[PDB]
């Protein structure tokens, strides 16, 4: 009981010092999705058993994320239409957060709770070019408080 | 910034006060559907749009939750199959967890915390029966941490 809620104090300090780059999930493990999808029955079968409800989408490389699907945006799609998947994408355009790795939690909890969004994508600078190393959820946050 | 920390210490004090019927969802607000539900188009696609992936399950009246659906569960239910609901609540099975309305916040997250569950519901004990009151999120609990 109490010694939970020290716990989540401690979190509370982790939080300061903590980056995005550090509970972030790789982008080697990320499931996604390619803009060239088909929605038909096997394509949106994979996204409802993923268990994901926020599935980053790819054009290309894994690395060039460019939309983001969510699960409710299958409401009124008939996969005997065969629709393409970029056709939602862009019906929706569900805004898509860049973040730095060196991003500090406490800075990320911030912009989770100003936003409705949950979901944040971690690039780095190479040394001149953008590199993706990973998203990183609200719920990713929320377990660094929470964890003991 | 730094005043955010401080309101996480606030609810991590305040939370071994709350009781979980402060922050439930009243039964009169819960997105629920009925055991006598036909998975077709039309019912998928309202499951979908409610933006929930834990939906309550409830036989006759709203108040008699018996089972609970997730949206990864529709991955293999073709709409023309008409399969009926209480079909797949069979299958899967779904754990379904109830609390009482005077369980204090702190130990409602250290049982959301054990299992792989995010969803209880709120009864209270009846004197003139079990009394079903409403229904409490994780979501709901690390709502009044964060909160400022």
């Amino acid at each position: 009981g109490p010694l939970g809620s020290l716990n989540i104090i401690q979190g509370a300090l982790e939080l300061r010092t903590k980056t995005v780059e550090d509970v972030m999930t790789p982008l080697r493990d990320c499931f996604m999705i390619s803009g060239d999808a088909i929605l038909d029955f096997a394509t949106m079968s994979e996204i409802m058993e993923s268990g994901y409800t926020r599935i980053p989408v790819y054009e290309g490389e894994r690395c060039h994320i460019v939309d983001l699907l969510f699960v409710k945006d299958l409401a009124f799609v008939d996969p005997d239409d065969c629709t393409p998947l970029k056709t939602i994408t862009k019906f929706y355009s569900h805004p898509l957060h860049f973040v730095f790795n060196d991003t500090k939690l406490d800075a990320m909890l911030e912009e989770f709770k100003k936003g409705k969004s949950h979901l944040a994508i971690v690039q780095r600078v190479n040394n001149p070019f953008y590199e993706v190393l990973g998203i990183v959820t609200l719920e990713d946050v929320i377990e660094e408080i929470i964890k003991s």
